[PDB]
């Protein structure tokens, strides 16, 4: 979570796309999805970002359709956005145990309970929140399974970005868990 407002150039690719699903959330623009290998991963969008303005414009008060309307009518050659990082998501550091565990439960990538005496006890994770990130990779609809597999096989060190699951249950309002699983980019940003 980056203090501040920053600036993206975006370019649409040869189809005419840009990647990107945005949602209406009290009057602000929030990212919904962002596709794998497309202008909006490669500049570095992640899900629960808000988009301040397009091409100058604010966002406020519009609604998805209008936010997709917009992205629709403007010239590919560069579309211009200014960002507020994930302001709806806080980042947690915890440290494995020698048994390797953190120490909580989630269920759905919702977190459900903390372990006495664990790192996430001494951290001060949170239940009722749902699992955005780990370790900086989109793990959004992910089985838990692949999840367990993810903080497995991570460093002591772990990292959970998180977010209040009324907030992101009105983010995704109805999808799949198995949409996200297959069209929210879960990969490593490339450098
Ligand atoms: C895969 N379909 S989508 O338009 O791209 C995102 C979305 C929004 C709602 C509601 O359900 N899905």
């Amino acid at each position: 979570i980056k203090q501040g407002i920053r600036e993206v150039i975006l370019c649409k690719d040869q189809d005419g796309k840009i990647g990107l699903r945005l949602k209406s959330i009290d009057n602000g623009i929030f990212v919904q999805l962002v596709q794998a290998n497309s202008p909006a991963s490669l500049v570095g969008l992640r899900f629960g970002d808000q988009v301040l303005q397009i091409n100058g414009e604010n966002c406020a008060g519009w609604s998805s359709d209008k936010a997709h309307k917009v992205l629709k009518q403007a010239f590919g050659e560069k579309i211009t956005m200014t960002i507020r990082d994930r302001p709806f998501e806080r980042t947690i550091t915890m440290h494995k145990d020698s048994t390797g565990h953190v120490g909580f439960i989630f269920k759905n990538g919702k977190i459900t309970s903390i372990v006495k005496d664990s790192s996430a006890a001494r951290n001060g994770l949170l239940t009722e929140h749902n699992i955005c990130e780990i370790n900086g990779q989109n793990v959004i609809g992910l089985k838990d399974s692949q999840i367990a597999d993810i903080l497995s096989t991570s460093g002591t060190v772990v990292t959970i970005t998180i977010m209040p699951a009324f907030i992101f249950e009105h983010i995704i309002k109805r999808m799949a868990p198995s949409i996200m699983k297959s069209l929210m980019d879960h990969t490593i940003p490339e450098v």
